[PDB]
């Protein structure tokens, strides 16, 4: 199966919003991680490969996609990365797992739509 970039745009971007809509719990994964600014300087000493809302919101709109799950896995590298780097019992863990259950609620039918 062939997914223009229209299509996988159209399809997915009410689970991307969904997840900007939660508030405050997708604060800390709108913006690309700045590590200096933040406080974190050894962030990519732990994670490699970075990913935020913001980056998946322009890959969604530029077509870097072909297919949704290439949408599924940034979405998962994203909440990797804060899972991996946070503890536990921190705020950005906890609304990371918060944003997750809402992902699935919203990509799991989808997914099952777009075959
Ligand atoms: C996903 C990304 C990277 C990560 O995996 N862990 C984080 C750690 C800190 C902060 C964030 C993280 N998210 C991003 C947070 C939200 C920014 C909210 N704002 C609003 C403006 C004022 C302010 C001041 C200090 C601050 C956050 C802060 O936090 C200092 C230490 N930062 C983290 O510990």
């Amino acid at each position: 199966k062939i997914f223009k970039p229209e299509e996988l745009r159209q399809a997915l971007m009410p689970t991307l919003e969904a997840l900007y809509r939660q508030d405050p719990e997708s604060l800390p994964f709108r913006q690309p991680v700045d590590p200096q600014l933040l406080g974190i300087p050894d962030y990519f000493d732990i994670v490699k490969n970075p990913m935020d809302l913001s980056t998946i919101k322009r890959k969604l709109d530029t077509g870097q996609y072909q297919e949704p799950w290439q949408y599924v896995d940034d979405v998962w590298l994203m909440f990797n990365n804060a899972w991996l780097y946070n503890r536990k019992t921190s705020r950005v863990y906890k609304f990371c797992s918060k944003l997750a259950e809402v992902f699935e609620q919203e990509i799991d039918p989808v997914m099952q739509s777009l075959g």
